[PDB]
């Protein structure tokens, strides 16, 4: 009978672990080992050459107490007025840093862009609920900024968790109010989870329940499940839901179903299944600036 986002599933563990998805490495015992060690390096390779080798300045900043920080990347091209593309990484909530999470920077900031990457505090020093809280400050806290700086107009990358973390801008009016909503260019949800009611009961991935979730919040944490309304203020801003073709089923679909409820709703949103790639590497390779998934950000510009 298989499970909620996949009808054949033989693993619901593994399908919720993009690792084992992988068309790489399958030289290695352990290919799914393998793709997560060379994606720790390779990131944390990308971080250290944007100050080492491409000339990049980076303004190392604090939002708030603990992991909550946030490093902006430009150069000496970059402009008064330039926009921010903000990205939020992965890592299940639980893990991934800063360091791991800069690769997506140099091309665009040889756009012209400033680059916001920004950490977080992790569970289960903070439950979901309390990292959801904490990244409404941060967008409340990034907005100021760019108010401050006078920026032209804001993208937001999430990827993976970060992705879940993103869907919020949509749905906290209080603190998004529809002048900052028509800041926004884009909104790109790369390869996230929405619906966390499978895997709140995943020892592999929730362990201990370290999430805190119980069926009380459950529907709180799920993006997919939300009643979005105001959709209209969102109007203007390019919404694009993105999976890797070599994902698992449940994170395709999760993603496909997501992009449909989006789009259900109104939003100006957008499903692309992305070929030939993985969920660590549509990562890596926005690091070299003609990759295919450089060049789709790019096409976003336009």
């Amino acid at each position: 009978a298989g499970h909620m986002y996949n009808p054949r599933c033989k693993d619901l563990d593994r399908d919720y672990f993009p690792s084992y998805h992988t068309t790489r490495f399958q030289d290695q015992p352990e290919p799914n080992l393998a793709v997560l060690e060379h994606f720790v390096r390779v990131t944390k390779q990308h971080g250290r050459e944007l100050t080492e080798k491409q000339g990049i300045t980076v303004d190392h900043l604090r939002y708030g107490e603990g992991r909550q920080l946030v490093d902006v990347f430009y150069s000496e091209k970059t402009t008064n007025q330039a926009p921010l593309f903000v990205f939020v990484h992965g890592g299940y909530w639980q893990e991934m840093d800063m360091s791991m999470s800069c690769s997506i920077v140099g091309p665009l900031v040889r756009r012209g862009y400033r680059v916001a990457v920004m950490d977080y505090n992790l569970c289960p020093q903070v439950t979901l609920e309390q990292l959801m809280t904490q990244f409404t400050h941060f967008l409340n806290w990034i907005f100021d900024y760019t108010e401050m700086t006078k920026v032209s107009s804001l993208t937001f990358a999430g990827h993976s968790a970060g992705a879940h973390l993103l869907a919020q801008i949509l749905m906290r009016p209080n603190v998004i109010t529809a002048q900052r909503s028509k800041m926004v260019w884009a909104l790109i949800f790369l390869c996230g989870v929405y619906d966390l009611r499978e895997l709140s009961n995943l020892e592999s991935v929730n362990p201990k329940n370290i999430l805190g979730l119980n069926e009380r919040n459950i529907e709180s944490v799920s993006p997919m499940l939300w009643e979005y309304t105001d959709v209209t203020v969102w109007n203007s801003t390019k919404i694009y839901v993105v999976a890797a073709e070599h994902d698992s089923t449940t994170f395709i679909e999760q993603s496909r179903h997501y992009a449909d409820v989006l789009r259900k709703k109104g939003y100006k949103a957008s499903f692309t299944l992305f070929k030939g790639y993985d969920h660590f590497d549509i990562i890596e390779e926005t690091a070299i600036d003609d990759s295919d998934v450089s060049r789709f950000l790019r096409n976003i510009e336009i």
